[PDB]
């Protein structure tokens, strides 16, 4: 009878106390003289393109919205919310109350009415809202993505639709770090060009208009000076580069320390602290300087459970009002622990910020990394006060995984990966979200087959039917049920592909046509595979010897291809069925 | 000035006691008419090849061997024993010692003799002998070889050459059981033709002047009917098939119902009895009967701590007296642990025999298995009376492994595998023995990528240095001189399988020069992996992209040939290198 639809975040608290009603044509505003300007201009365009009308006198017949602040005064937003606030209740949170034709949203703060904006934006279908009381704010306080990776950087363009992106999920922070801009990291000292800088200027407006914090990053470790007229020299033209992004509104800062040879610690931190007094405290509304140190995953920082030397003079020096960021046990891990962040935080004596290097593919770009948030302690809000993730260089396919991590930094209590994830392509994917999880599911465990490893396994219901085949064949037992099974699910996998390279908006297909052909090439192999295993089983010697040529070509063109799906299922049971002799009689 | 040269297997007690010395041109040799005719003549054969000849005569000045049982009343002996004795010991012990120009050899029975007589021999280099006093005896009463693999029976010559070489390393058991051998089991029924039972005698000869128990296996479980008249015929044919080879001189026999579809319990355990009946003790001098339930590893014969529904009713049914053989937890597996053997023994309430599937490889043919018994527990005695393997088809190179399952056997409590392994191959090999060593090294851990997997993991010290490189090279971490190290390691790889490819005497070599020279071509592409990494590292585009087609080139000749060695490591290395990406800025 509505019902609710898929949302993200998960709110905090929802009830739903009604049966839901329709929202009229046209309906009656009231509040957006003194609500929050951009949680208004959010509610003016969403609700220009679902053909609603707002009156210019009120209307008896018309649904009421009603919208402002707690410290607002609007006598119809007490009336209309019923009990419920957002008094209450952390910054960033929000009361929402849909009831018999009113709809009443309120804020602790403008950012809070900006978000209860966004939910009201997921709960219409169709004109119809569910009949709801809602209470909600963010676990972590700054939740986002850092874009931090080696190799092409977002498009102008890609980024302006990522920060929309983020505003429609919650997500308040967005990190400016590209590794391959030349004037973040090679050539630090120079200034933007004039055109750069006016771009520059669009993303700091769309972060703003989006209640997302635009952090501008820099990293001079390669070759910055520390000690006199250079160090000064060089301390300056860090200065003048911050300047100039503040300039532009700019009230969020970063410098990094990652992926340097020098290692003087104390210097760092001593850059770190100057910066802090003479820009950060200096200017007055800037936010908390950021930092990654050289040592920045827990192998790297940690000896025998105490810290070494770099992580031990860098802790003691650093201010503690200046957040560090570390990635967890390893640079790409499989999971951050409790106990993890428990050490780090100790170890610095104030909340984390956590660096998390997946979506990121910068290290293995023939794969892409599409699943969910997986291994991060639903507890860690206990040691961690900032949240981001390091993305793909494919921005639209990052989506998948980033529209997770806003439910996780968001509602991480009750954050649960697979339903996220589903819940994550159903949202972003529409009529093509099934065929969407058919292909994704084969593409989300991340590993370079050394030190970077993360992620939630490939297909792994998939990957058990093929274990027990395997289990039957050696054992003797009689599989046809399971090789019937193993035929629907190959044929699944390759149909679902073919639909996605023919309905795919080009903005999805440009990112994944080649994992699609090479997933469809493993299902190819993977169904040969099971003709061979047939042939076998059956004495059929010259069925069998066809089969395996096919299996093995395709698995031929899959291995010598770039893209990577599937290496531990779909691929490897080619490899398993090659290995397994059924020829012993 | 001398050292005791290897032995195999370890002897239970050894000491020196002496310089040692050197046996004259001729010797005095005293109690050869009364000491066992095999130990004695296999005695001769040495003396006859080492150029030592035998007084006519007697003294001067001469170094005198005296041989006997304890049985035996030779005064000699127990002057020159001078209170060392083997009255106290097992079946198979004996007594050595070598003291001032003395070799006394004493037997607890004619087999022991024998024994002591293949420890003489290893003892005796040059003529040089170190002074010991020996005591020594099996730790499990049977030991040998099953040839009970799928694939090329062994050659007549093979197994003639099998059995002597039995004999000089105390293995004691050998079992006729090739699945490929028609008349062992397609055509079970069928008798011998008379050429086939030439070479049985020839066998059997073999056998006995060896002290190896030849025992004849059957195998008619396929098609073997059991009710009425029908299994009245099928009854007799299992004797009329016994008796044949009874009447040549077998006094051992197995029956084997293994790998077939019939899980008819009573009627197999009933087909035991009435043989074990009708034959073994209608015969008086026939050895317990073998047999292999077509339940047969653990995970088919039990569920949670219980017989599954076939085990339970063989285990009841079968008698006492019968041998029953299992593979351990799996049917190739990595251990039998203590636990495995004692869940077994109690349900069928006796020692187990063990069918230790390796280092057969049949159901993974491409790779050889050249490592020692691995994962077998060294107190596996305490519910384990009978141990032998299932080795290649390849019947020279099956020997390392042999070789180290009569050490393990014979003293299983001082048993250590890389020790024994290492024996073996010094042993063996000879002069090449350090290039086999390195060759071997690689092919230990075998593995279908499926259900079977057993083995020492290949070259593990190598292993852990690949995985060193990666930690520094990941740490951004100077890694020269271990790049350098390993430029070392891949050279000498190729180096190692040249001369084995130039050296090995043809029946070695034309069983691995296929991988051989897949080592060779994996060197190569190691070798080149590194050069990759070192492109990368000095920022040289065409070095590496040269480099890198290289290291590639010879992975995919690797993966596309029949031949398959050291996967986890000079393989895997290649792969790990190519999705190092070190070109990340
Ligand atoms: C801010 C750091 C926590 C960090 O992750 N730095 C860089 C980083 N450093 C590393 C490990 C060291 C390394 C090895 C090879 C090439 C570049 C870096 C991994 N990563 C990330 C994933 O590839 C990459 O996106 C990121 O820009
Ligand atoms: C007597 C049994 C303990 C036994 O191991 N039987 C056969 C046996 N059975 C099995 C498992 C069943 C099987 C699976 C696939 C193909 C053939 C048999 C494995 N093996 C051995 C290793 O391949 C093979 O040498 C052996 O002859
Ligand atoms: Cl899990
Ligand atoms: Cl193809
Ligand atoms: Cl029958």
């Amino acid at each position: 009878q509505v019902l609710v639809p898929n949302l993200n975040p998960t709110p905090e608290n929802l009830e739903v106390v009604g049966d839901g009603f329709k929202i009229t044509s046209s309906i009656n505003l009231v509040g957006e003289e003194e609500a929050d300007e951009n949680a208004v201009n959010a509610l003016r365009e969403f609700l220009t393109a679902n053909n609603i009308e707002i009156n210019s006198e009120n209307d008896p017949n018309s649904t009421t919205l009603i919208i402002g602040e707690v410290d607002d005064d609007i006598p119809e937003l007490d009336e209309a919310l019923n009990g419920t606030t957002a008094e209450n209740l952390k910054e960033e949170g929000y009361a929402l109350v849909s009831n018999d034709g009113k709809i009443a949203i309120e804020g602790k703060d403008g950012d809070g009415t900006f978000y209860g904006v966004q939910t009201f934006k997921q709960l219409v279908k169709e004109s119809n809202i569910p009949e709801v009381n809602i209470t909600d704010y963010p676990t972590v306080s700054a939740r986002g993505i850092v874009e931090g990776f080696y190799g092409t950087p977002w498009t102008h363009q890609d980024r302006l639709d990522q920060i929309k992106f983020y505003g429609e999920n919650k997500l308040n922070t967005y990190i400016y770090a590209p590794k391959d801009d030349p004037y973040h990291r090679e050539k630090w000292r120079e200034p933007y060009p004039e055109s750069e800088m006016q771009r520059m200027q669009e993303l700091i407006n769309a972060s703003a208009e989006n209640k997302v914090d635009f952090v501008f990053g820099i990293s001079p470790g390669i070759d910055i000076r520390f000690d006199g007229d250079a160090g000064e020299e060089d301390f300056n033209h860090l200065i003048t580069k911050a300047e100039s992004l503040y300039d532009m509104g700019v009230r969020s800062f970063a410098i990094y320390w990652d992926d340097i040879q020098d290692k003087s610690a104390a210097k760092h931190a001593q850059v770190l602290n100057r910066f802090n007094e003479e820009f950060v405290k200096a200017k007055g509304d800037v936010k908390p300087l950021i930092t990654v140190p050289t040592e920045y995953d827990t192998g790297a920082m940690v000896s025998n459970g105490q810290p070494r030397a770099y992580t031990r003079i860098f802790a003691e020096t650093v201010d503690p009002s200046i957040e560090v960021m570390w990635t967890g046990p390893g640079v790409v891990t499989n999971e951050i622990p409790l106990s993890d962040a428990q050490l780090i935080s100790g170890i610095y004596d104030r909340n984390m910020a956590v660096w998390w290097n997946y979506p990121v593919t910068d290290y293995f770009k023939g794969k892409l990394a599409l699943g969910p948030m997986h291994g991060l302690d639903k507890g860690l809000n206990q040691y961690v006060d900032f949240f981001t993730v390091n993305p793909m260089e494919h921005a639209e396919l990052s989506k998948i995984s980033i529209h997770t991590a806003a439910d996780y930094s968001w509602n991480m209590d009750n954050y649960d990966y697979d339903k996220a994830w589903n819940r994550a392509i159903d949202m972003l994917y529409g009529d093509l979200a099934e065929d969407m999880k058919v292909f994704a599911n084969h593409s989300t465990r991340m590993d370079n087959k050394t030190w970077a490893k993360s992620g939630r396994e490939d297909a792994p219901e998939l990957r058990a039917k093929m274990d027990e085949l395997w289990n039957k064949l050696s054992s003797k037992e009689d599989a046809s049920a399971l090789i019937e099974e193993l035929y629907g699910e190959f044929a699944r996998m390759e149909e679902a592909c073919n639909n996605l390279k023919a309905n795919l908006p080009e903005v999805a297909l440009e990112e994944c046509s080649r994992q699609l052909d090479e997933l469809i090439t493993l299902a190819q192999g993977d169904k040969a595979s099971l003709d061979m295993i047939v042939a076998q089983l059956n004495e059929d010697t010259e069925a069998y010897e066809s089969a395996k040529e096919i299996a093995q070509n395709k698995l031929n063109t899959a291995l010598s291809s770039f893209a990577v799906i599937s290496e531990k299922v779909a691929q490897s049971f080619i490899q398993e069925a090659l290995s397994f002799d059924l020829t012993l009689i």
